[PDB]
């Protein structure tokens, strides 16, 4: 039939154009999540909106190879990043923006002790994560 | 059934394609149309053959929404772009390349004025139009 | 039916991507074969590992217009490039990475004469091949 062989070439170049992002450094592939950043430092309000922009959100890491593939971004263009993530009414615990409570860290040790103050998370370039004010400059990595 | 979870997936990884080209401003999505340029500014004929060796043609705006993208490209390159219609043999009647009457215009206002001796269309940074000669090095915009 | 005007949106978005990464100059495609490089220069070994993790493989010119292709990207990056084949146990005989005996060849004249010392071949920027050992640095050029 022709309906799958049509399938298959549509796989097939949809593998080529992910691969030519790859190759080129311009994402990174971990499982059904792709992450890319378009090298601006801003805050975060601002990353939230380019990313939607893009058709994605604003990157969290769920499991520690998402959360290596964004420090290897940070890393790579040496700034941390905000991560899709905000502090509830109550002091030390996050959830992400859908709502739903955190479950996967990986707080560098000590954090989060913003005592409700810094209602953000960033990720040291290290992969760690620290609550942060949401005003810094910060690299835009989105998920799509 | 395993097709339409194929279909999801395979919708999916486009989505994220795409996410990744807008992100990083590779290209503009407008509807069903997606603008790009390869930063060239070359004559009328050069951006033709540059649009069709990628599978698209050269950009032309057929509503407010596609113009705005268009002059938004034109701004961040600081050039004027060669649009997708030439002026039929009545001085100061313009067709798309398919032949057909232009429609939507959005024409700097006492344009089009060449007498008939300025056949391309060129849109100024402002995104408004202007009939010119077909010679000039303009931005490469292209159509997909 | 729903299924085929689905199909017909994804073959266009598909096509989408493909144009602007063309036109970008990011890949070269010949057929349903894709091209890209990373730009980099590094050995044989490097250069497997770094299309394989972008899910294609070392580049390998099977036709004339595909060995025209990858001619054109060394050309471009002003460096050879290392090709996906090897020299078998034989001295003058070259297999793909798979196994299989190479058909198409654009040797430069006099070549392969590395007498079993040479076991990679390498692309000048000419397009024809020479057989060369495998640690020196060429372009990374691969295709999906
Ligand atoms: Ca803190
Ligand atoms: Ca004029
Ligand atoms: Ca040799």
């Amino acid at each position: 039939e022709e309906l799958q062989t049509e399938l298959y070439e549509i796989k097939h170049q949809i593998l080529q154009t992910m691969g030519v992002l790859s190759l080129q450094g311009s994402m990174l592939s971990v499982g059904d999540k792709v992450f890319s950043t378009n090298g601006q430092s801003v805050n975060f309000d601002t990353i939230k909106e380019m990313c939607t922009r893009a058709g994605g959100n604003i990157a969290v890491p769920r499991t520690p190879e998402e959360n290596e593939a964004i420090a290897s971004i940070a890393k790579k263009y040496n700034n941390a990043v905000y991560l899709g993530m905000i502090e509830d009414q109550t002091p030390g615990d996050f959830h992400y923006l859908d709502g739903a409570s955190v479950s996967y860290t990986n707080w560098y040790p000590g954090e989060p002790r913003g005592q409700g103050k810094e209602k953000c998370v960033e990720m040291y370039t290290d992969g760690t994560w620290n609550d942060r004010g949401c005003l810094q400059y910060r690299l835009a990595v989105c998920e799509f």
